[PDB]
């Protein structure tokens, strides 16, 4: 059920939140644009250090509240306490959005199982643990769930497999859970946010010299949209040409025929 | 590059070949298949019992040779000593075909990670660990790795989350290393299979009164098929509908796009 509607920064005032990978990059913009609204806030990724300048800033911003806590989502303990202790902080949880990922670089894929590995761990399995944490919350306040993908996990790149058997992932298991959230008239909206080339930090690094990106504050805040307005999927690429094909009505045709079917 | 002829059982004869989850199923018609077309074979599960069965009956159908090597693709270890030995029975290897899975049932997910889990160590990370093991071989016969995978490897189902989670990441996994084959010029070709429901025990048996399946003889070659054609995706469903509809040209005209 997408809402009838566009979008406006009061819908965030005093809505508690978390984002993951929010120490730089989309997470970070994902949590300044969160603060100019007012809402709650927690973040999550490794060094503290960052951390605390995020926290230090979204204050600044006007976040009614935020935090951080910082440890690896190699660790399923550890995302399981993380999302236990933000929700208690908060009194409650209204959006998560599940946007970390392991380090990755661009490269053949050369015999390297430790890395999909990893890859699928933190990328991916993650994502549900933290998922399965958040939902008697989420169900507490009709809330929604957000998970940032690729153009890369819709079709297909060389130089990131792991990568993208990872994100390729979170569509069958997320589209498959909402499927299920709908016949068991479980009210959380969920999001799948395909996105393009971004001008973050990490990306660039890897890009440019390779060209174009589109950018990271804009970005951060689509997501931040069809998160709200909760809607199945956004897409947000720089290139117009894109946006316009990658929607697929053969398996939207093909989920929906299958539906009214049992 | 798929070959612009059609295919005839005289492209497998001699041809050395593995097939996993062989024991029962889709698997087992597959190394019949292949035997009534002559290559030699080596087919692996858990169970032994049921192993020799296959075996002694591909046997008898013609194929040049026949091994069984029993283990769970639950441990990496075993994966990959397999495809070695499985290499020396056969002196080389020309196919390699993914296709075992883990037991699975319809229910809606609460909160099996474990079962999230093993499906994607048992339905994804074993494939890898296999391809990256034959890689070698194939690599000496420009051979072909078959991977098998669903429609719910494709769309989104209820009840299947899990299994379409791992069958999702076969796509983007697999996809990915055929573009890393072509700009490396590997000569090994990779073809996903995408099949809709399939008159297996397990199928039926799972869907017993909740849902027409294909036969399973008929879909086992298919596989087989577009495997020696180099095909890269496969589709095998009793509604052509369905067969025709997923194929998926905004996707390959995407991917060209930044090619
Ligand atoms: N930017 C792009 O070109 C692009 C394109 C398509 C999709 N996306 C998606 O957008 C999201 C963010 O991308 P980005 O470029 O903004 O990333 P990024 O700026 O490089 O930041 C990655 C974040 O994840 C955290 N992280 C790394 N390892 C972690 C671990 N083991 N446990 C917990 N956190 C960890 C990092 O913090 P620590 O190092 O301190 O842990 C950092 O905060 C990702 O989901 C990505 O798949 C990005
Ligand atoms: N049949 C369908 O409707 C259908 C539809 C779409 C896609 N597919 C795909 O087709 C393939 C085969 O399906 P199927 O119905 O033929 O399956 P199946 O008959 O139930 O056979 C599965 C095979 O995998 C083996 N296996 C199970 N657990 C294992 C483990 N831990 N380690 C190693 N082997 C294990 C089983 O033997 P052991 O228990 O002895 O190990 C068996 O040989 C799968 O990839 C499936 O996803 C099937
Ligand atoms: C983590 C990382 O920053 C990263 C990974 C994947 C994507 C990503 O989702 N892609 C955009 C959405 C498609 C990739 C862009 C570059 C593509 C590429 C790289 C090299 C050669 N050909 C294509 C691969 C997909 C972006 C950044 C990386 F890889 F370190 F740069
Ligand atoms: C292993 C198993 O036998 C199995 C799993 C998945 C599929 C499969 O790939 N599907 C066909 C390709 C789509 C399923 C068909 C039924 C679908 C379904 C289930 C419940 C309601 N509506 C549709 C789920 C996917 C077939 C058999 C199972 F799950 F035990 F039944």
């Amino acid at each position: 059920q997408p809402l009838n509607e566009e979008f406006r920064p009061e819908m965030l005032q005093g809505k508690k939140v978390i984002v993951t990978g929010a120490s730089k990059g989309i997470g970070r913009e994902m949590a300044y644009h969160l603060a100019k609204m007012g809402a709650h806030v927690v973040v999550t990724a490794r060094s503290k250090e960052t951390l605390q300048k995020v926290v230090s800033h979204c204050l600044e911003l006007g976040a009614a509240s935020a935090h951080y806590i910082a440890g690896t989502m190699e660790d399923m303990t550890f995302a399981e306490q993380f999302v236990a202790q933000a929700g208690k902080l908060m009194g409650g949880l209204d959006m998560l959005i599940l946007n970390h990922i392991t380090n990755t670089s661009l490269n053949l894929f050369h015999d390297d199982i430790h890395h999909v590995r990893k890859s699928m761990e933190v990328n991916f399995l993650s994502y549900v643990v933290l998922t399965v944490a958040a939902l008697p919350m989420l169900k507490q306040s009709n809330g929604s769930i957000v998970v940032v993908s690729s153009l890369a996990g819709k079709v297909a790149y060389p130089m990131v497999a792991a990568y993208s058997a990872s994100k390729f992932a979170l569509d069958g298991f997320f589209s498959s859970i909402r499927k299920e959230y709908s016949v068991s008239r479980v009210n959380v909206s969920i999001t799948l946010c395909v996105l393009g080339l971004i001008d973050t930090e990490t990306a660039m690094k890897a890009v440019s010299g390779i060209v174009q990106a589109a950018p990271k504050e804009e970005c951060a805040l689509e997501i931040i949209k069809g998160g709200a307005l909760r809607q199945e999927e956004v897409y947000y690429d720089s290139s117009l040409w894109t946006t316009l094909l990658i929607r697929n009505p053969s398996r939207k045709i093909l989920e929906f025929l299958y539906s009214t079917s049992y």
